């Protein structure tokens, strides 16, 4: 049940947002969002930079300052207001399920059911949490009185990616909020729009002006602006594990502010001879090519056990060749458009490579539209380690399918890899369940399933998938400061 | 590797203990302690009585007075006090495997590498809880500073019985210890010894008198005192399903003092067709016949499938057949004898009525000595639902096997009863076990193993099986008083 | 800012609840249900017995059965609903507001402003604890992987009192059906309206029939039925000090079932010599008067430092004199007529026991309408430990006034007493505070406050105050089993 | 009780510690420590570079690899160790607290009874975490089961400062240890000696070889090298503000690793009027003069309020004019030298700063002995805000005593800071230590207390003082990884 779509939705919100106030960059400065399905320009928006940054930031702090509003409204308060938040923008489901759709391109059907889903959830999740993250007492020795404060960690900057942007966006502001930090969000140039207007929604949810600065522009300049600003105490990196590096050297070189980040991978779906096919199959197929393949922790990995491998990329390759698509608005297309050209042209060198590696191309491997940045559905077989399609995050539509015999031997290969953001494992064996489990390097592992994420479910990443979680309780932990207070008492009884 | 048993360990106590000194029954009344291998008396004990109990609660209510030195004393030198009885009994486990034997009966191998492994393990264990269970800060509405102590109950009365003396006497003096409360303590009539001397550790250990007194004597005296006692804080019991009750309406009908019950079962094990034979046969085995049947948790209701019943009969009737009774400290002996002749009789008339039922007696069935309390391996087969060899705790060496077909059948049967003890499964299906894990009503589920007790995992139970946990970070929660402190401040602050 | 009050509001609800069904008595007996501002009949209100609770608790089981919507409802879903609720709630504040008057006496300020706003906090805070409730991965010894589960605990018997018909109702309901139980609840007769028309909103917000059922009557009767019923998992009464120990008996010589209690008190208020008399006096009057009297931490015992003795008393004296009593509904009325004629003779009683024993009489002692169950707000001076209106809980608007001297002396006077339900401190000393807040018997210490209660902060008692605690995290726990699960592993690593 | 110390220790370990083996450097190079006492030459000791540092991260590597001794070891038994070590450590107490004064120069009363003492205490404490670290299980959305892992970082590499050796030891290794960590550790040039003959006693203990690897050596050479490793996967840099820095960005370009870093402060200790004059002064002192200045956190800023100021200034002055300066094995000695003649300079080019900044010197300002590197306790009074000795940490005897007349004003200075690792308040007021208790912006407040560390305790900072914390159980965080196992089940039921 999904409602039909405004498939041209009218964009109210391309400025800068400070303060409860829509501001124009310093410069003037714009630049244009298209719609990756035509190719066209959207509209314009304002390029934000460090003379934006810091208006933002000065916004941020004084929003913090103590006796703020923001800092002595009840903790209850906060979750009411992100409930608030929650329930203006179901309000405005289908316009913002429209509009994600049009600037990023994931179909309308998705957009509604699966990604603003998720967006209401995760914000009434931590809605939940507001009041209920305590900090402890502690039994210290001698005559003392010593408790624990977990206050908010302060000015923080957010830079989030363009595969999920308004499901990013709340993954942030959800614990940050909750935990009563102000921030300063740098939003991807390539899908601004839904954010600006959400934080539309934040100022008609009646969240104090200064608790959340967005400012759209480009990475080197407002994302590196934030990274080095001396007044802010955390900024949160999700996007290339290229600019990654780029965040933590700026980072310790501004004001050693709190650095976390969350980068790509290279995930190893895993499935195991005794899996159920049908279902294996379909979820291997979900795993690589939702979001259009742009998907941090898509499942670009397939081994499978030699005994069942012709079975399943035969499958695989009927699965894939019946990928429907095309126009994202409507209701039969399983794939839109790649998020930008640049992608495009990326993801289309990579399946160059894999050709001339020698990996063998199965079904589709080439442009799928003239119009807009279609890629076809790409399946490889007999994928090797060595090979560049098997080692490089593509983050497109190119299914990578391995061979392998023993459950020895698929954890060394899936866990020879410089990533470990995830993983899987499809099998009905509950020994080869918990071996894999334990023994596969990687923050999230799932088991006959794949990409099932909860409000309650944490997700972080190992190795150089970087540092830190989102979602769950954990999230709560990057957004706040402990304070010890060890107080001299007359007496200390148990 | 066992070090060489004193077959003749001498007992070094037999009186009562209150406020780290021994005293005698204020009636200058005892009871004989006897050997379950021979039948012939240990030694006298002191009959504690009502009067002696009042003794114990004065002392106790003493040491623990606002101010006292166990009171004042440091959450982390509590640890340092049960790490160094834990050290003591170390020092003495040799001493002390010979006299849990003498007295309780069971193989002295089990004694030393069994039973008093889980007393040092228990007690590091909570020695470390000690300075580690912390209170929380609350950010509560309004202008408020609010935050709990987690102070001890007070008082705690702990009625224990006689099939593992020490371990239970560790179960308990554990979490209590390490939270800060003060102990008087019931032992078994049929088990004093142990318990006696470790209070001897106790006073050597270091802890302040009155901190730990324990009572030998009799249930409806000593026992029924401290459940009735008016200045009883807390009264924990562990024992009979008929007399937990006595105590939850004997502390009930006084000062409605706090009451946690860990009582008996008859915990189902159930062996799935696709489980490994050779394994779930010497687990079910042993799941059993452990401690010579004198188990809590004994899987006393073996369900297996149709389809490899046989086998697995077959199997457990040689196993059974093969173990091995007589004198315990037989370093060959598998089976000591039964606690007492009470004990011993009462199994022997449940052999008896399995029999008229029409069970398949398959081996054992009778007495395997004319001195001491030993009783054959029994196996009965074919056993239904009905029977009450298939309804009531038999606590020994007796077990019963039933036959089903679907897992929802067994669902049914398994759940079918009064108790929730524990229960098992045993399969190599992932989807079997996590779905008989979780439709199962007990308070602990193993699967693919039995008596896996850690103590750092918790021990509870459903229905009428007992309320509150014992092990894990649960255990320190009944042993503690939550008092929420809540404090106006000028201006309150995230 | 309050929405004018409807005097005579119309009743909806005063059967039984089972199903989301009204039904009539098994015997279809009714009893009426008094105003205490007139004495008058409201309405006939259907008269639950044993066999009205039979019907309940089948209809409880069978939405607890295993696979049941309820059993497989999401978690975040439950909450999603609690929820609900409490927006149902918010819709039919003044209509709620004023039948919670009419029945109980309290003041439509009050009831408004205060009682349906904690009421719906408190629904609103454990609507987020609903998917928060975590379970523990546990590092036990050897190849294992141990896990806890918890579940809920079943059918809970739930019994109110009548001093906070609606938040009572939501304090026992919000937890309960946050961690997934089924129940049923017990409601005063004094006090049945207000929860029979939540009852219509339980059914119109979504919960699946049987969740919850409301079966009003009267205690002996309906009450005991459930405290006996052998498939009641758990009974939770909250009320009279006499009564409580009929539920510890009733349920631990039924079915082992769980029993929490929660009964009355005799909170010690300590005014120190360096206090803020204009607050610590204004907050004197507000701990005892506050809803008639009738709340189980009122702090009947001013305990005054000799310094600032006589100056308070004055003061009090003139703040209690001044206190408006009179028709509930209007808005300069402070404090309205006791909940009925038992209460109100009772308390009566008790005035002239205090006059007897010589006691201090300084104001009030009487009547306050010969119309209504109206009582002049009390004052006694120069009370001693020794008297009876020092040691029962009168729940009357009747105030005791003691002198003391010392600090030292003050807490053996004040945990001096049978009860440990509250206690309050107020003084501008840290050592004084902190001192106070350790040493005083109490589950609850205010400081500089009193009544302050938040939704995140837990509430229970000491000694003979009852088990437990209502609200905050600790709120789950009562309501929660644990189940642990330990499987066996290939092989274990850190 | 202070045993007389050996005077002239012997040194028994002086090389590189890898595998539980003594190596050479592989330059075969070596470095003198010197005695800041005498200024004589100690011994020689291996000089690690590169080439030291990557055969000690390969061993690391290895005890870390799956189904190693150290990986396969039970967590409670990784406590066993702990408790072990920490007991070793004591045995050599007296001789370990002698070689911390010869090569740190504290006084060895205090080595003895403070440094030893709690680094006891940290051993055991953390001891008692291995097995109680849970994760825990997550009422996820859907039919799943899902739970959380925290499995070990993995190699962490440690580099600890001079000031603390065997405390800063202690602090890193309890934790890492007990989460199953494997480390790789560089000590301080100055103070490498008492650090390597515990690598000694912890082969002794039985750690696994490989789980613990010192690298003696320079900052630039092994710091630089660990920092940088490719294979090291956290690092935890405890030192000068300056390093810090160095470490973030060689780590963020280096692979990406955890970096905790934990830098200088200039913690203020704000005084009130009404605090205890006579405490308030010897606290004072004591906040400063600690370790001969050599602490990260010294009350480098002492705020007097106007009314009390020159009374305070009066009284400390002379309190440090009576300090005892000499060697440090002399009982009466209550300061010995600085660390080294790096340090020793310093402070006298900070003493010589302030002395032309305009601050008055009151006592001391120069060298107190020909021989080694003592200073004289120097008090500098009516010092600004905008003073370099007031901005600056100078990690010496000097102590700094502004003026200021209300709360709210010295909230503002003592805040306007860059570093942010503790506070303090006296005062005898409850809302003025709960107000500047919440006010002010440091990881750590004392009231009415000062350098009151407790193992339970976290010791945290903000600002510029670097991020995450040590001890307690927040000091678990940092060394631990968290993996989310999301398991498809046939059907969830609460």
């Amino acid at each position: 049940a999904v409602p039909a779509p405004n498939q041209q939705p009218e964009v109210f919100c391309n400025q800068i947002f400070i303060n409860n106030e829509w501001h124009d960059a310093v410069s003037r400065k714009t630049f244009p969002t298209v719609n990756p399905s035509t190719g066209e320009v959207i509209c314009q928006v304002a390029e934000g930079d460090k003379e934006d940054v810091d208006k933002a930031v000065k916004a941020a702090r004084a929003a913090f300052q103590l006796g703020s509003p923001w800092r002595r409204m009840d903790a209850s308060h906060r979750g009411r207001l992100l409930n608030r938040l929650a329930d203006l923008i179901e309000r405005d489901r289908t316009y913002l399920a429209a509009l994600e759709t049009l600037d990023n391109g994931k179909p309308y059907v998705i957009s509604y059911l699966v990604d603003l889903d998720m967006v209401l959830k995760c914000l009434r999740y931590y809605a939940g949490w507001a009041d209920k993250y305590h900090g402890k007492t502690i039994p210290i020795d001698g005559d003392f009185f010593s408790y624990t404060r977990h206050e908010p960690v302060g000015v923080c900057g957010q830079i989030i990616p363009w595969n999920f942007p308004l499901l990013m966006q709340a993954w942030k502001l959800g614990p940050a909020l909750a935990t009563g930090n102000v921030v300063v969000m740098k939003v991807a140039e390539q899908t601004p729009l839904t954010a600006l207007y959400v934080a539309n929604l934040i100022k008609e949810a009646g969240f104090p002006p200064g608790v959340v600065n967005i400012v759209p522009g480009f990475g080197p300049t407002a994302g590196a602006a934030i990274a080095s600003h001396e007044d802010v105490d955390k900024v949160a990196f999700t996007g290339s594990t290229e600019i990654g590096r780029v965040i933590q050297v700026a980072a310790g070189s501004s004001n050693l502010k709190r650095v976390t980040l969350e980068l790509g991978g290279k995930s190893p779906n895993i499935i195991m001879s005794d899996a159920d096919m049908d279902w294996a199959v379909e979820q291997a197929h979900f795993a690589l090519f939702f979001n259009q393949g742009q998907c941090c922790c898509a499942g670009s990995r397939t081994f499978v056990q030699e005994d069942i491998y012709d079975e399943f990329v035969e499958r695989s390759v009927a699965r894939a060749k019946s990928r429907v698509v095309g126009n994202p608005f409507d209701s039969k297309t399983e794939q839109g458009p790649q998020v930008d050209e640049t992608q495009f042209k990326k993801i289309l060198g990579y399946i160059n490579t894999g050709k001339q590696e020698g990996a063998k191309l199965l079904c589709g491997g080439g442009i799928a539209a003239d119009r807009g940045y279609f890629i076809q559905p790409t399946v490889f077989g007999d994928v090797q380690d060595g090979m560049t399609i098997a080692k490089e995050e593509i983050f497109g539509p190119v299914m990578q399918i391995l061979k392998f015999k023993t459950i020895e031997e698929v954890v060394g290969r899936a866990n020879n890899s410089t990533y470990g953001l995830a993983a899987a494992v499809f099998t009905k064996d509950l020994d080869k369940a918990n071996y894999l489990s334990q023994a596969l390097q990687a923050g999230t592992v799932w088991v006959n399933c794949y990409d099932v994420f909860g409000a309650q479910s944490p997700f972080g990443g190992y190795k150089m998938s970087g540092s830190g979680q989102e979602l769950g309780e954990y999230g709560l932990q990057a957004y706040t400061e402990v304070k010890t207070v060890t107080v001299k008492v007359p007496q200390k009884n148990s």
